[PDB]
């Protein structure tokens, strides 16, 4: 993962900014991924929430 | 080795610079810069990068 600049993840100062990205984040699932690229030419019959 | 002032290479704030320039010094080799010292007079048939 890179999310954040060297230091800044230990930094003090920053540790609000970095427990938001954190919460934001989620591990890389590769299939929620190949699924965002599909379904921006998949044709839409449910509609997304 | 000499690359930091007195106390600032253990300095908090400073941590990104130090990072800087320990990633560009390296180790010196004397070969390397007798090299460097001779390629400034030899003459370039081979083109440098």
């Amino acid at each position: 993962k890179r999310y954040f600049p060297e230091n800044l993840e230990q930094n003090q100062s920053a540790a609000r900014l970095v427990s938001a990205v954190k919460a934001r984040a989620s591990e890389a699932d590769i299939s929620s991924i190949h699924l965002a690229i599909a379904r921006e030419v998949s044709p839409m019959f449910n509609v997304h929430e």
